[PDB]
């Protein structure tokens, strides 16, 4: 179910992320290294616990959570927030509430390679990773 997504990926093309951040109310000078940053996204499991990590030069998270289940989460913008991540026709999908508010963070594989589509507001950001050895 999820283990096609588990290992280390690598950044390796992004759009419209500084549009994301600024949705979200990201600072210009934190929009402005995190344009520049290409993280390491690690995914693993250990029975029916995941855990992502995101390693930069800037900003590292690491979260753990059951599928289906609810968990509180900060996130690298200091939102505090109410998340829940899935499997929905075989794409992990995270959302995200707070305040009323909510995104959604989606990841699919296609020709080997994850691709992450971020949705707040009207905002829409691709990023596409590679599966590192
Ligand atoms: C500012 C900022 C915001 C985010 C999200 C909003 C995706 C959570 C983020 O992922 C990062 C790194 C890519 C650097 C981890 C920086």
């Amino acid at each position: 179910m999820v283990d096609a997504f588990l290992g280390t990926w690598k950044l390796v093309d992004s759009k419209n992320f500084d549009d994301y951040m600024k949705s979200l109310g990201v600072g210009f000078a934190t929009r402005q290294v995190a344009s520049m940053t290409k993280p390491t996204t690690i995914i693993e499991k250990n029975g029916d616990i995941l855990t992502l990590k995101t390693h930069s030069t800037f900003k590292n998270t690491e979260i753990s959570f059951k599928l289906g289940v609810e968990f509180d989460e900060t996130t690298a913008d200091d939102r505090k927030v109410k998340s829940i991540v899935t499997l929905d026709g075989g794409k992990l999908v995270h959302l995200q509430k707070w305040d009323g508010q909510e995104t959604t963070l989606v990841r699919e594989l296609i020709d080997g390679k994850l691709i992450l589509t971020l949705t707040h507001g009207t905002a829409v950001c691709t990023r596409t990773y590679e599966k590192e050895a």
